[PDB]
């Protein structure tokens, strides 16, 4: 059997997605520029900070100096990690609480896999931290997904190898991620967006430990 899940924090325990597009929605809102909607958003997904901002920018085609986008950038990150305060127990996504139940109890360890600068603080946030064993820190990998380097460092984070291990993503670059590291990859949204050679489930309520054996077993 698995000896650990490494779990994606953004669209697998959280929709965190959520609050960055209301951060950024409030800076343009803020700076005077419009089109900052749900749909421009859509292209922010997976995107850093640095990017994100720039593709906003390019809304107005706006020339800022190095300073100023540093600062606009900051001001950003400063709304977000504001919003974010909010973050509760009730923004755990359905079924993920019962799996990590589940996999505690079964002595599974559990890691998070996650890009986000603030994982432990969400974590935490929905009374999550006491399941999780390890936090890859993703300020200690050389890079970022697609390369495989977060689930290795989380999957060796709580004593195991990369192939024993489930990684659990939502991200096409996150499922290639979890494929490079030697984990088992199991999606969670559509064939479409993350290939047709993995198992994918159509949400979180599938992600059961019941499942994850069966889908090891085959
Ligand atoms: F939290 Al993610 F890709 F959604 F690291
Ligand atoms: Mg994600």
């Amino acid at each position: 059997m698995f000896k650990a899940v490494l779990f994606d924090l953004d669209g697998v325990i959280t929709d965190a997605a959520e609050y960055h597009f209301r951060a950024w929605k409030a800076l343009a809102e803020e700076i005077g520029i419009n089109g900052v909607d749900r749909q421009f958003n859509e292209q922010l997904k997976g995107v850093s900070r640095e990017d994100s901002l720039q593709k906003i920018l390019d809304l107005a085609d706006k020339k800022v100096s190095a300073e100023e986008f540093k600062e606009l950038a900051k001001r950003k990150n400063d709304n977000y990690v504001k919003m974010i305060q909010d973050v509760s127990p009730a923004d755990v996504y359905p079924g993920i609480l019962q799996l990590l139940k589940d996999l505690r109890s079964n002595k599974i360890k559990i890691a998070l896999a996650s890009a986000s600068k603030n994982g432990p603080f969400l974590l935490e946030r929905m009374n999550l931290t006491g399941y999780f064993d390890a936090i890859a820190d993703p300020a200690e990998v050389a890079a970022s997904k697609p390369a495989p380097d977060i689930f290795i460092a989380a999957a060796h984070a709580v004593g195991v190898a990369p192939s024993e291990s489930i990684g659990l993503e939502d991200s096409q670059a996150g499922i290639q991620a979890i494929k490079d590291s030697g984990a088992l990859p199991i999606g969670v949204g559509r064939p479409e967006d993350l290939g047709d050679d993995i198992v994918i489930v159509p949400d979180t309520s599938h992600y059961t430990l019941e499942f994850l054996k069966e889908v090891w077993l085959q």
